[PDB]
């Protein structure tokens, strides 16, 4: 049950005025992420739709650092012999990795301003 | 029939002008809750969506007060040998607990000011 075009259109329109990482944007994006239960691929699509290449790159770097610390510590469900967290989160049998990816994503995007 | 994006986005759209505790806010919240019959999970999602973190924290303080009072006084179908009302309202076969939690939710929201 992935999102459709209308959901993305509403998500972008409702937060057109606000700035990335504002409390309003964080509310709406967090609700979307917690409601649709998407993988990393869909999150990348959503970010490309919402913010430009500059904000995309900044979030990419911040999320790289956050994932770096998180999975360098060691995580309950992460096994580094199978692939990067971006790929484990895309397997529907690793929901723990998917939820960790979602939370790192939202925190990284909130850490912009 | 848990609410999708569109329902919650509407709810926030018409709960934007008014402030918590005002007649309009409570009217809309009570209608939504009485219609969709949401558990504690969906209620917490809706609250995080609507108002700032400060208002959510205030509401949860009031809700903890109400729930503690009710558990001391006694609930019709509350059995504390399995988990708190908080967790007993997530089981779909406990309608009484769920409706009681919804009513305490609405009361605690109405008593913020």
């Amino acid at each position: 049950r992935p999102w459709q075009m209308k959901d993305l259109q509403a998500i972008k329109q409702e937060v057109s005025q606000a700035a990335p990482g504002s409390p309003q944007f964080m509310q709406t994006i967090r609700l979307a992420v917690q409601q649709f239960d998407p993988t990393a691929k869909d999150l990348q699509d959503l970010l490309q739709y919402l913010c430009s290449s500059l904000v995309a790159s900044l979030h990419h770097q911040q999320l790289d650092s956050l994932i770096s610390e998180a999975e360098t510590r060691g995580i309950t469900g992460y096994n580094p012999l199978a692939g990067p967290l971006r790929v484990q989160a895309n397997n529907p049998q690793q929901q723990g990795l998917r939820r960790e990816y979602q939370q790192l994503w939202l925190a990284a995007f909130a850490a912009l301003p």
